[PDB]
């Protein structure tokens, strides 16, 4: 079970495994693919990782190639995905966490696009926090569906094309992806927009649909994405979220996104909400509070204490809201958070 010269395959995670550099003892991750795969992808994915190497929050690939009857890829060991953490937090994130996530993910996408690639599978499962002290950094994974959208030298954009079949995940797919249009930079950013809204509101209104065929499900999703107003979609969110969505839906096919303009939506908002970009995420504070306590109902209790102790960090979308709340309206929740409630309030101060 040796890979390259110095890496040993350990337990499954997991065709991805824990691994170990035998010289240094560093824990890594190791992805295997059979050379009898009908649809090889790992060599392509390795090569994209390698071309993207050096960008912030891009997993660093340590080794890749053929080993025995496997293609193998040795890469940084990362932590939980955003979908895992979303579940850990019972499927809603605070505005602060979504903002801090948005700021990092926009930079990740900007970096990838600046290397002439589009990801094409932007979704919560494909962003992981680092392990340990790197838990503060959002990383991007799974480049198997990525694609070069312009020439490396001339920056000549790939041609406008129609009739493409949907790839990959319908829930976060852009409207133009549903319509069969060649994906480009705008579509990565639109998907990231659906994620942000999903994180804030707890769901997207086209989840849980059923149909008689694959195509019919996709089209029922498309109709909701097309026919729902941005106001309904973004109900209860500060205006920045609908402006982000409106911006992505208006980008032309070959158009260079103004990434700084989009980052400024969230950075300017963070300042108005009095959030420091301190990488203190919802899970970080929930996990910490539970640690102190232990010295679904149980979670609700931990959460109540966390939101009391960290009253100015935990502001949530109210899904009954029909309007976009102002920052002052959102910050009223700090007062409510401190107004909640003996031996437990004592332990929390401690
Ligand atoms: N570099 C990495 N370090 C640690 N875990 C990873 C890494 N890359 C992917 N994972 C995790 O390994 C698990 C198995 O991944 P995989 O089965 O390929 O994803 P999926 O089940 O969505 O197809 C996932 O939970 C994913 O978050």
């Amino acid at each position: 079970l040796r890979v390259g010269r110095k890496f040993r395959i350990g337990r499954k995670i997991g065709d991805i495994y824990h691994g170990t550099n035998l010289i240094s003892g560093e824990e890594v991750a190791i992805r295997l693919e059979s050379i009898r795969s009908r649809h090889p992808q790992l060599d392509y994915e390795s090569r994209v990782y390698k071309y993207l190497s050096g960008g912030v929050g891009i997993p660093f690939i340590r080794w890749f190639g053929r080993e025995g009857e496997y293609n193998a890829m040795v890469i940084d060991l990362l932590g939980p995905s955003l979908e895992d953490l979303f579940n850990y937090c019972h499927r809603k994130f605070s505005f602060k966490t979504v903002i801090m996530l948005a700021l990092q993910m926009i930079c990740r996408v900007q970096y990838i696009h600046g290397r002439s690639f589009i990801h094409r599978d932007i979704k919560p499962d494909n962003f992981l926090m680092g392990v340990g002290r790197r838990g503060s950094t959002v990383h991007v994974i799974d480049f198997g569906l990525s694609k070069k959208y312009r020439d490396f030298n001339t920056h000549r954009h790939i041609p406008y094309r129609e009739n493409k079949s949907l790839t990959g995940t319908a829930r976060y797919a852009s409207v133009n992806t549903h319509l069969g249009i060649e994906q480009s930079r705008r579509d990565d950013l639109e998907s990231l927009g659906y994620m942000l809204i999903y994180f804030c509101k707890g769901s997207l209104p086209w989840q849980g649909l059923k149909a008689t065929t694959k195509k019919q499900k996709y089209d029922r999703i498309l109709e909701k994405k097309l026919c729902i107003s941005v106001e309904t979609l973004c109900a209860g969110l500060p205006l920045e979220f609908s402006e982000y969505m409106n911006y992505c839906r208006n980008l032309k096919f070959d158009e260079r996104p103004d990434y700084l303009y989009l980052a400024r939506l969230f950075k300017d908002l963070s300042i108005k909400l009095e959030y420091h970009n301190d990488h203190l995420f919802d899970w970080t504070m929930l996990r910490y509070t539970k640690a102190m306590v232990e010295k679904n109902d149980s979670f609700n209790k931990v959460k109540l204490l966390a939101m009391k102790k960290f009253a100015s960090h935990f502001h949530y979308c109210k899904n009954d809201d029909k309007h976009y709340p102002t920052p002052e309206e959102i910050k009223q929740q700090t007062v409510q958070n401190n107004n909640a409630a003996p031996e437990l309030l004592s332990a929390i101060d401690k």
